[PDB]
């Protein structure tokens, strides 16, 4: 699924994740645009043979389990082809795993390159929310 800007505001604030880990809306809908450009079904397979999977790209080395990531971790408890469905539950209870993890949104490096300081509440702007 290819969710609209405003229509993926919507159902993370509906899955609370807006204002998660004192991370507003704006950066979570950022952070979904250039990881995956909202498409939940968006993978991209990384340098050291793992894969991110799903609107908010997240990796297999540590948090999904695809079977193909030798030594990875699957600390999310799913397997990663659950990241890519329609419903973004799973995706969003990942990702409040991953943004407590220590280092806060800086885990995905394309939020912390393209969003991180910016005008992040553009990206929420004329949603109604
Ligand atoms: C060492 N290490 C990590 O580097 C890491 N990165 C993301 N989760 C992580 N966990 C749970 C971890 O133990």
């Amino acid at each position: 699924k290819v969710f609209g800007r405003c229509e993926l505001a919507a159902a993370m604030k509906r899955h609370g994740l807006d204002n998660y880990r004192g991370y507003s809306l704006g950066n979570w809908v950022c952070a979904a645009k250039f990881e995956s450009n909202f498409n939940t079904q968006a993978t991209n397979r990384n340098t050291d043979g793992s894969t991110d999977y799903g609107i908010l790209q997240i990796n297999s080395r540590w948090w999904c389990n695809d079977g193909r990531t030798p030594g990875s971790r699957n600390l999310c408890n799913i397997p990663c082809s659950a990241l890519l469905s329609s419903d973004i539950t799973a995706s969003v209870n990942c990702a409040k795993k991953i943004v407590s993890d220590g280092n806060g949104m800086n885990a995905w490096v394309a939020w912390r390159n393209r969003c991180k300081g910016t005008d992040v509440q553009a990206w929420i702007r004329g949603c109604r929310l």
